[PDB]
Order: structure tokens, then sequence, then C-alpha cells
């Protein structure tokens, strides 16, 4: 059979000036892109598989500063990613529904799937029992 690998993709989500998301809502937003990616993967021959999980970090809001824009880094990890399938670019899915994160502040390039070459290969299909 084919082996999959772990992969992650990172992006930024910004908030309206003078506002402040709870960590909960930020993770929730981030999980909108999780769902988005699972749907795209799904309709694209499960290139990224369907097992994805999200973590998020935000800057502290400034209670004070009124033109404060809070930046969150959203990071989705795909657990049964097919590195043997051609690499799908951000340009192909940045419009897709749920895909609300964007190029990161300070980064001169787009969000990209990054394969974790240190993690152990795993099945491409999940098996619930045996």
């Amino acid at each position: 059979a084919y082996v999959c690998r772990e992969a992650s993709i990172s992006g930024e989500i910004r908030y309206p000036q003078g506002t402040c998301p709870t960590k909960t809502e930020a993770l929730n937003d981030c999980n909108k892109v999780t769902k988005g990616l699972i749907d795209f993967s799904q309709s694209h021959q499960r290139a990224w598989g369907i097992d994805m999980t999200a973590k998020v970090q935000c800057a502290p809001c400034k209670t004070t500063d009124p033109w404060d824009v809070v930046l969150c880094t959203c990071k989705i990890t795909a657990h049964r990613y097919r590195e043997f399938v051609p690499k799908i670019p951000y340009s192909s899915f940045s419009s897709a529904p749920g895909v609300i994160f964007r190029q990161e502040t300070g980064l001169d390039h787009d969000p990209e799937w990054v394969v974790n070459m240190k993690a152990r290969t795993r099945g491409c299909d999940h098996h619930h029992h045996h």
C-alpha cells in the first residue's frame, strides 16, 4: 500500500481594530479553516486526508490602543497526508469556503503544506478496529 505522513499548514487570521477575541473564538475560527480543508481534501481525492486538528496562538490584545489589530497564527495538522500526491498550493484553495486564514505577517510567502519528515509514516486509511 501507500504510506502517508504528518503535515501542517499555517496561516494568519486578523481581527477588526479595537477588538479582542477570546482564545475560544479564535480557535473556533481556526477550526473553520480546519473544516474547510477537510472539505477541499475530500473533493480532491483526499490529498490531505480527513484527519485534521487545529491549534492557535494569538497576540495579547491591547486594552488601550484603539487601532489595535489582534493577529492569530492558526496551524492545522493533517495526520494522514499523501505526500505521494502532487503538492496542492494555497492559490488553489484560498477562496474555498472556511479558508479564512491568510499569508502571515512578516512572511514573504503563502501558507503552505509542510510535511513532517521526522514523524513516522502511517497508513493512508484509518482503521478503527483489529
